Protein backbone atom coordinates (compact mmCIF):
# COMPACT_ATOMS: atom_id res chain seq x y z
CA UNK A 1 0.00 0.00 0.00
CA UNK A 2 1.60 3.25 -1.21
CA UNK A 3 1.63 6.15 -3.67
CA UNK A 4 3.69 4.16 -6.16
CA UNK A 5 1.36 1.14 -5.87
CA UNK A 6 -1.67 3.26 -6.75
CA UNK A 7 0.33 4.48 -9.75
CA UNK A 8 1.26 1.00 -10.96
CA UNK A 9 -2.34 -0.13 -10.57
CA UNK A 10 -3.93 2.86 -12.35
CA UNK A 11 -1.00 3.28 -14.72
CA UNK A 12 -2.92 3.24 -18.01
CA UNK A 13 -5.98 4.85 -16.45
CA UNK A 14 -4.05 7.91 -15.32
CA UNK A 15 -2.31 8.12 -18.68
CA UNK A 16 -5.57 8.02 -20.66
CA UNK A 17 -7.37 10.49 -18.38
CA UNK A 18 -4.39 12.86 -18.57
CA UNK A 19 -4.06 12.98 -22.35
CA UNK A 20 -7.78 13.83 -22.55
CA UNK A 21 -7.49 16.90 -20.33
CA UNK A 22 -7.40 20.44 -21.75
CA UNK A 23 -4.33 22.58 -21.45
CA UNK A 24 -4.05 23.84 -17.89
CA UNK A 25 -3.18 27.48 -17.44
CA UNK A 26 -1.00 29.14 -14.86
CA UNK A 27 -1.60 32.75 -13.92
CA UNK A 28 2.03 33.82 -13.52
CA UNK A 29 2.94 36.33 -10.85
CA UNK A 30 4.60 39.69 -11.42
CA UNK A 31 5.05 41.01 -7.91
CA UNK A 32 8.07 38.78 -7.44
CA UNK A 33 11.74 39.38 -6.57
CA UNK A 34 14.49 39.09 -9.16
CA UNK A 35 17.44 36.79 -8.47
CA UNK A 36 19.66 39.39 -6.79
CA UNK A 37 16.77 40.17 -4.47
CA UNK A 38 16.38 36.49 -3.66
CA UNK A 39 20.06 36.08 -2.84
CA UNK A 40 19.41 38.70 -0.20
CA UNK A 41 16.18 37.75 1.55
CA UNK A 42 13.94 36.09 5.57
CA UNK A 43 10.99 37.44 3.56
CA UNK A 44 7.81 36.36 1.76
CA UNK A 45 6.63 36.47 -1.83
CA UNK A 46 3.08 35.51 -2.77
CA UNK A 47 2.58 32.74 -0.27
CA UNK A 48 6.08 31.28 -0.48
CA UNK A 49 8.35 31.63 2.56
CA UNK A 50 11.90 32.48 1.48
CA UNK A 51 14.90 31.23 3.45
CA UNK A 52 18.66 31.55 2.99
CA UNK A 53 20.64 30.08 5.91
CA UNK A 54 24.34 29.57 5.15
CA UNK A 55 24.67 25.90 6.03
CA UNK A 56 23.19 25.61 2.56
CA UNK A 57 24.00 26.70 -0.98
CA UNK A 58 20.31 27.31 -1.73
CA UNK A 59 17.60 29.89 -1.26
CA UNK A 60 14.49 27.96 -0.28
CA UNK A 61 10.89 28.66 -1.25
CA UNK A 62 8.00 26.99 0.52
CA UNK A 63 4.26 27.71 0.46
CA UNK A 64 2.02 26.32 3.20
CA UNK A 65 -0.68 25.21 0.76
CA UNK A 66 -3.47 23.66 2.87
CA UNK A 67 -4.64 21.36 0.07
CA UNK A 68 -1.68 19.16 -0.80
CA UNK A 69 -2.74 16.66 1.87
CA UNK A 70 -0.73 13.72 0.60
CA UNK A 71 2.59 12.62 2.02
CA UNK A 72 5.91 12.92 0.20
CA UNK A 73 6.77 9.96 -2.06
CA UNK A 74 10.25 11.15 -3.04
CA UNK A 75 9.35 12.65 -6.43
CA UNK A 76 11.33 15.71 -7.45
CA UNK A 77 12.73 17.51 -10.49
CA UNK A 78 15.89 19.42 -11.20
CA UNK A 79 16.53 22.22 -13.65
CA UNK A 80 19.99 22.44 -15.13
CA UNK A 81 21.36 25.54 -16.82
CA UNK A 82 24.80 26.99 -17.46
CA UNK A 83 25.97 28.22 -14.03
CA UNK A 84 26.37 31.72 -15.47
CA UNK A 85 22.77 32.02 -16.57
CA UNK A 86 21.14 31.23 -13.21
CA UNK A 87 19.93 34.84 -12.77
CA UNK A 88 18.48 34.89 -16.32
CA UNK A 89 16.81 31.51 -15.81
CA UNK A 90 15.36 32.50 -12.42
CA UNK A 91 13.86 35.73 -13.73
CA UNK A 92 12.38 33.86 -16.69
CA UNK A 93 10.79 31.28 -14.37
CA UNK A 94 9.78 33.54 -11.46
CA UNK A 95 6.29 34.15 -12.78
CA UNK A 96 5.61 30.43 -12.84
CA UNK A 97 7.64 29.39 -9.78
CA UNK A 98 5.64 31.89 -7.68
CA UNK A 99 2.33 31.33 -9.51
CA UNK A 100 -0.76 30.76 -7.38
CA UNK A 101 -1.59 27.91 -9.77
CA UNK A 102 1.82 26.25 -9.56
CA UNK A 103 1.52 22.66 -8.36
CA UNK A 104 4.96 22.94 -6.73
CA UNK A 105 4.71 24.14 -3.12
CA UNK A 106 8.38 23.70 -2.24
CA UNK A 107 11.40 24.40 -4.41
CA UNK A 108 14.86 25.96 -4.18
CA UNK A 109 17.43 27.84 -6.23
CA UNK A 110 21.19 27.75 -5.99
CA UNK A 111 22.68 30.91 -4.44
CA UNK A 112 25.73 31.67 -6.59
CA UNK A 113 27.64 33.47 -3.84
CA UNK A 114 27.35 30.53 -1.44
CA UNK A 115 28.27 28.22 -4.33
CA UNK A 116 31.61 30.01 -4.55
CA UNK A 117 32.17 30.27 -0.79
CA UNK A 118 31.53 26.54 -0.34
CA UNK A 119 33.48 25.66 -3.50
CA UNK A 120 30.46 23.85 -4.91
CA UNK A 121 30.46 22.46 -8.44
CA UNK A 122 27.55 24.08 -10.28
CA UNK A 123 27.19 22.27 -13.60
CA UNK A 124 23.54 21.40 -13.10
CA UNK A 125 20.55 21.28 -10.75
CA UNK A 126 20.57 24.97 -9.80
CA UNK A 127 16.83 24.54 -9.21
CA UNK A 128 15.07 21.66 -7.40
CA UNK A 129 11.29 21.17 -7.54
CA UNK A 130 9.59 19.07 -4.86
CA UNK A 131 6.38 17.18 -5.54
CA UNK A 132 3.93 15.14 -3.46
CA UNK A 133 0.43 13.71 -4.03
CA UNK A 134 -2.60 15.96 -3.58
CA UNK A 135 -5.02 13.41 -2.05
CA UNK A 136 -5.02 13.04 1.74
CA UNK A 137 -4.59 9.32 1.10
CA UNK A 138 -1.36 10.04 -0.80
CA UNK A 139 -2.58 9.04 -4.22
CA UNK A 140 -1.88 11.31 -7.16
CA UNK A 141 -5.10 12.39 -8.86
CA UNK A 142 -5.04 12.40 -12.68
CA UNK A 143 -5.90 16.09 -12.66
CA UNK A 144 -2.93 16.86 -10.40
CA UNK A 145 -0.46 14.76 -12.40
CA UNK A 146 -1.60 16.45 -15.57
CA UNK A 147 -1.13 19.93 -14.11
CA UNK A 148 2.34 18.98 -12.85
CA UNK A 149 3.32 17.68 -16.28
CA UNK A 150 1.95 20.85 -17.93
CA UNK A 151 3.85 22.93 -15.40
CA UNK A 152 7.17 21.19 -15.99
CA UNK A 153 6.77 21.56 -19.74
CA UNK A 154 5.89 25.24 -19.29
CA UNK A 155 9.23 25.57 -17.47
CA UNK A 156 11.03 23.81 -20.31
CA UNK A 157 9.83 26.12 -23.09
CA UNK A 158 10.01 29.32 -21.08
CA UNK A 159 13.69 28.52 -20.73
CA UNK A 160 14.33 27.75 -24.37
CA UNK A 161 12.24 30.71 -25.59
CA UNK A 162 14.73 32.77 -23.57
CA UNK A 163 17.71 31.14 -25.26
CA UNK A 164 18.93 29.91 -21.88
CA UNK A 165 21.96 27.66 -22.28
CA UNK A 166 21.47 24.11 -21.01
CA UNK A 167 23.45 22.83 -18.08
CA UNK A 168 24.60 19.33 -17.21
CA UNK A 169 22.00 16.90 -15.90
CA UNK A 170 23.07 15.24 -12.62
CA UNK A 171 24.34 11.72 -13.33
CA UNK A 172 21.83 10.42 -10.77
CA UNK A 173 18.88 11.74 -12.82
CA UNK A 174 17.03 10.73 -15.98
CA UNK A 175 15.28 12.75 -18.66
CA UNK A 176 13.60 12.26 -22.06
CA UNK A 177 15.12 13.46 -25.31
CA UNK A 178 12.78 16.47 -25.18
CA UNK A 179 13.85 17.73 -21.74
CA UNK A 180 16.82 20.08 -22.14
CA UNK A 181 16.90 21.41 -18.59
CA UNK A 182 14.48 19.33 -16.58
CA UNK A 183 15.44 15.97 -15.09
CA UNK A 184 13.83 13.53 -12.65
CA UNK A 185 14.90 11.75 -9.50
CA UNK A 186 13.13 9.90 -6.70
CA UNK A 187 15.17 10.11 -3.52
CA UNK A 188 13.34 7.24 -1.77
CA UNK A 189 14.76 4.89 -4.42
CA UNK A 190 24.94 3.48 -10.99
CA UNK A 191 23.46 3.57 -14.49
CA UNK A 192 21.53 0.64 -13.03
CA UNK A 193 19.86 3.10 -10.66
CA UNK A 194 19.08 5.32 -13.67
CA UNK A 195 17.15 2.68 -15.61
CA UNK A 196 15.34 2.04 -12.35
CA UNK A 197 14.05 5.61 -12.51
CA UNK A 198 13.30 5.37 -16.24
CA UNK A 199 10.72 2.65 -15.54
CA UNK A 200 9.31 4.55 -12.57
CA UNK A 201 5.54 4.94 -13.15
CA UNK A 202 5.55 8.59 -12.05
CA UNK A 203 8.38 9.44 -14.44
CA UNK A 204 6.76 7.65 -17.35
CA UNK A 205 3.49 9.49 -16.75
CA UNK A 206 5.39 12.79 -17.08
CA UNK A 207 7.04 11.61 -20.28
CA UNK A 208 5.00 9.35 -22.59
Amino acid sequence: PSTNKHLKNNFNSLHNQMRKMPVSHFKEALDVPDYSGMRQSFAMSQGFQLNNHGYDVFIHARRESPQSQGKFAGDKFHISVLRDMVPQAFQALSGLLFSEDSPVDKWKVTDMEKVVQQARVSLGAQFTLYIKPDQENSQYSASFLHKTRQFIECLESRLSENGVISGQCPESDVHPENWKYLSYRNELRGEMQRQALREEPFYRLMTE
